[PDB]
């Protein structure tokens, strides 16, 4: 029933930009919409990635690997899925495994990908795909993970156990200042009510 | 270490806005980001986000979602059920309130989150996620009334929560639908869950 009718720039970043969506609803009316969307998308299926690290190590309880960084839109320190854009050319699982590895250090294995998924679909057209990967810490490459942060990222890791993952949640986010990643609280709530 | 220097609005919408965020990075680096905000907060958070737990005796839990075209997207998305938070709303009644208004179904609250972040590398949007109960076999549940606002145009799919994961996939291969990051997430962790 509903599509869009036209998209009008009203101001570009070199990162992000704001349109002007009309489109029709299912009534027949046409309509407006105040749109975010990256500057950034070429021919990727998405946005950017985010992965989902499971750290399974011999006589150890399966770890969900985080990071914690500073986030200039939100003023403060966040805690997220490793997580980053697909360089283009780049497949998703190839950005997933880079990025865990320049965020975390951590080389893993693919598990599995989701399909392009939206990130705040009211608001932005940004999309990631989910990648599930796990990490052998029992293999030598990741005994000593050392982040390879890029130009201007600082991120630190959080390796919190999968059986207690909310609670562990809940007591960072009671001793600091910081704020939870929304799919690593529903991911977490999830695990709780399972 | 991080933290905000000053903030230049580049541009206003009536919804959202766009501004050039200065920060200084841990090695005293003074830097820039591109920045989203919604117009709209006062709140705890900007939104709230519902996980509805349908419970039915001798029926299969299911998940209560939300189909709607979404025209930051360009598309229907299947989302958990969600809006804004009113000026003076608890989170709590906001979430009783949006899983009415668009599912027509009257829950209980199970537990609130605290605000988590939607995008933080774009944007400061928030939500609580409220994790919601429906007790289906009740009368004021038989006949779910949804009660859609001005321009608000809404389905409800129902999906069973022991296969919730394998149910989106479905419905993103045969409808060409778009499924909520935080939605996929918690559909991820069910089955990864023990
Ligand atoms: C790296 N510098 C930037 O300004 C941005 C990157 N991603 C954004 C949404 S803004
Ligand atoms: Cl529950
Ligand atoms: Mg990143
Ligand atoms: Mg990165
Ligand atoms: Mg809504
Ligand atoms: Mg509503």
């Amino acid at each position: 029933k509903q599509y869009i009718i036209s998209e009008e720039l009203i101001s570009e970043g070199k990162w992000v930009k704001l349109e002007k969506t009309t489109y029709m609803d299912p009534t027949g009316k046409t309509r407006t919409w105040e749109s975010v969307k990256r500057t950034t998308r070429k021919e990727q299926t998405a946005d950017g990635v985010a992965v989902i690290p499971v750290l399974q190590r011999t006589l150890h309880y399966e770890c969900i690997v985080l990071v914690k960084q500073f986030r200039p839109p939100m003023g403060g320190y966040c805690i997220e899925f490793p997580a980053g854009l697909i360089d283009d050319g780049e497949t998703p699982e190839a950005a997933a495994l880079r990025e865990l590895e320049e965020e975390t250090g951590y080389k893993g294995d693919i598990a599995e990908c989701s399909p392009a998924v939206c990130m705040d679909p009211g608001l932005s057209n940004c999309t990631i795909h989910i990648v599930t990967v796990t990490i052998n810490g029992d293999d030598a490459e990741n005994a000593r993970p050392k982040p390879k942060p890029g130009d201007g990222e600082f991120v630190e890791v959080i390796s919190l156990p999968k059986n207690d993952l909310l609670q562990r949640l809940d007591a960072l986010v009671a001793e600091e200042h910081l704020t939870v990643d929304a799919r690593v609280y529903s991911y977490a709530l999830a695990l709780k009510h399972a």
